[PDB]
């Protein structure tokens, strides 16, 4: 069997160069070096050297998700979509999601809440549409309902009055009945329930 004659750190931290019997053989991420207990004197068969490779291929995709997460907030579906984008073997997806989840580098519940807050601060969308958008982002109904809790009727009526005033001005050219209906319908397609118009109408 081959025996490790040396282990040298590469210039950048996190990876190592492995020499077998005095000659360079292969590199391994730190986690793989640990996962396989590599050190000066370790003997290896082909099956192990191949399994080390597969593990290092996974460790590398993990590292890249670490860089991906360092730029901005991401949902789980963003990570999945990202691993798929750089053609990661499908058997690595779930393990990496699990590993990232375990290190809590991803959190869909915190994401949904932040999303709603940002919507409340920069948009005029209603719960129905927010709910629809988060469902598309892969978030369960429980995490969506929790996030939609910030959407109180006061906030709803606040965002709806603003939208309605903007809709009433946008369709100022239409007659009485058509103008109002257009505003009612507009609010509903924006995610606001029927009982919301019957609350801000007079205003």
């Amino acid at each position: 069997l081959a025996k490790i004659s040396k282990i040298e750190a590469q210039k950048r931290k996190g990876r190592y160069n492995i020499y077998l019997d005095g000659k360079y053989a292969f590199p391994v991420a730190e986690s793989v070096l640990i996962q396989f207990r590599l050190m000066k004197g370790t003997e290896l068969d082909e099956k192990q050297i191949a399994a080390i490779a597969t593990a290092d291929q996974q460790a590398k995709a993990y590292s890249r998700m670490l860089d991906y997460l360092s730029y901005q907030m991401r949902t789980e579906s963003d990570i999945v979509k990202k691993l798929k984008e750089i053609d990661t073997p499908e058997e690595f997806v779930e393990p990496i999601l699990k590993k990232l989840r375990g290190q809590q580098l991803i959190d869909d519940h915190a994401y949904a809440a932040s999303y709603v807050r940002t919507m409340i601060n920069t948009d005029l969308k209603g719960p129905g549409i927010i709910r629809q958008h988060l469902r598309q982002k892969g978030i369960g109904e429980s995490d969506i309902d929790d996030a939609l809790t910030q959407f109180t009727p006061e906030v709803q009526a606040e965002l709806a009055k603003k939208l309605a005033l903007k809709l009433f001005r946008r369709y100022r050219n239409q007659p009485e009945r058509r103008r109002e209906q257009k505003v009612q319908q507009g609010l509903t397609t924006k995610g606001f329930s029927s009982s919301v118009y019957e609350m801000i109408k007079d205003e």
